[PDB]
């Protein structure tokens, strides 16, 4: 009960942001972007079949973000919640608070971009590629 993304790297990530991580079709990131560690994503949460949204979008369900580059990995769980919209068409955010807008994926996760594995982020700021799966559970 997945959903798979792509993203790019850029040279500007940093992923120092204590609260949040945040994924977007953006092409280009700014030098102030510290929550930033996915661009030019394929997919956005307008994407995510019904089937998906619907079991997201469940105060009983555990999410589980993996994030993979070519040398390194890690993993972040947060949690569903029946106010999540699910329906900004080009930002994706996993958030520590339980603060909900049209751009979160989840919330009260265990992990901010600061939290991030640092191989992780010295891949994507050498502009290696991202692959996100989130899964229900």
């Amino acid at each position: 009960m997945n959903f798979k993304i792509k993203a790019k790297g850029h040279k500007n990530v940093l992923s120092l942001h204590k609260s949040t991580f945040e994924i977007t079709k953006d092409k280009d990131l700014s030098l102030s972007g510290d929550c930033i560690i996915g661009l030019d994503i394929d997919k956005c949460m307008l994407d995510f079949p019904k089937e998906f949204k619907e079991k997201l979008a469940n105060d009983e369900t555990i999410v589980t973000v993996k994030l993979k580059s070519p040398n390194a990995y890690d993993e972040i769980v947060g949690y569903g919640h029946h106010d999540l919209t699910l329906d900004h068409p080009t930002d994706i955010v996993c958030r520590k608070s339980d603060f909900i807008c049209s751009r979160t994926l989840m919330i009260k996760s265990d992990k901010a971009a600061i939290d991030l594995n640092r191989d992780l982020i010295e891949d994507l700021a050498n502009g290696e590629s991202l692959d996100v799966e989130i899964i229900l559970s």
